[PDB]
This record gives C-alpha cells, structure tokens and sequence, in this order.
C-alpha cells in the first residue's frame, strides 16, 4: 500500500522577539 | 491549547527530468 | 511496455496570506 | 477534509512533427 | 501498407478555477 | 453514460488545392 | 498501366463540442 | 525548586530527507 504524507503544524508568533523557527516545508514518501 | 493545522502533500518526482510545481510551504492564524 | 501516468495533488490555501508553493506540472509519455 | 485531485495525462507523439499543446496543470476541490 | 496512427486524449476540466494546459494537436508518420 | 469515441489521424497537406480537413484536436472520452 | 493508389482515413462526426478539426476528404482528376 | 510552565511543539521528520522548517522557540528580557 502507498506511503502518503500527513503533517500537523502550529507556528508561534507574539510580541516581536526572536527564536529558532522558520517554515516552508517540502518532503514525500 | 493552540489549534493545529492538518495538511497532506504529495510532490511529483520520478526518473529525473523537472517541472513547474513547487513546494516549501508555511502560514498561521 | 507502456506506463500510464497517474498523479495525486492537493494544493494548500485558506485566508489570504503566503507560502512558497506552485502548481503546474510536467512529465510526458 | 475534502477530496484529493487525481490527474491522468497522455501526450501524443510518434514520428518527429509539430503541434499545439501545453501541460503544467494545477487546481484543488 | 503503413501502420495506423491512433490518437488517445483526455483534457482536465471541473469546478471553476484555472490551470496551464493546452491541447489541439497534430502528426503524421 | 455517454458513448466512447475511437478515432485515428494522419494529416493531408501538399501542393495547394483543397479538401475539407483541419487537425489540431482537443477532447475527453 | 501505372500502379494504383489506396488511402485509409477516419472522418470527423461527433457529439457537438469543439477543438480544431475536420476530416471529410476528396480530390479531382 | 522553581516551578515551570510547559509547551508542546511538532517538528516534521520521520525517515531522512529535508525541508526548511523549525519551531523550537524562546525569548529573553
């Protein structure tokens, strides 16, 4: 049977500060 | 507490030659 | 000898914002 | 929750010639 | 005497959005 | 359901005279 | 006493839609 | 012992490949 990609994301932003984050996401199989 | 976004993706990749499609995706409520 | 090309897609958009993605796609018989 | 887009395509070539066609295709729901 | 040139095609249309494709196509052996 | 078309093409162009033909074709089923 | 010509064709009649196409074909002399 | 509030995160990885993403997130002052 095929292996097919599902993903959960929630991004954290508030009052301007800085962190490790970024998001643009690519992947399959 | 925070709500999560559920997303599926499939990108198209074979015996290598190339196309326009693209994906690196990100965004929040 | 002949392979049939079949592909699944779903693009990601809700509420106007941005990401990097595109969809068009190419490959040929 | 909604359904996945399914794409099938055969491009017609035998013997070197020319035609009008394009494909780089995209859509969701 | 020559083998018969046979054309199969399907174009992608549904619920209104839009894509890049085109097709009106030609050839002979 | 609608009835399925089977059609074969080879195109007629020479020294200018005429007939009725054109061919660059799009369709489904 | 010259050698004869034969041809094969499929001519244009369908359930009405369009693309650029016709074949219904003949010559003189 | 100082008491601590907790947060859950998800980074996207199973099976080695890559993407541009992170969230592991903080702030100071």
């Amino acid at each position: 049977v095929h292996h097919q990609k599902l993903v959960f994301f929630a991004e954290d932003v508030g009052s301007n500060k800085g962190a490790i984050i970024g998001l643009m996401v690519g992947g399959v199989v």
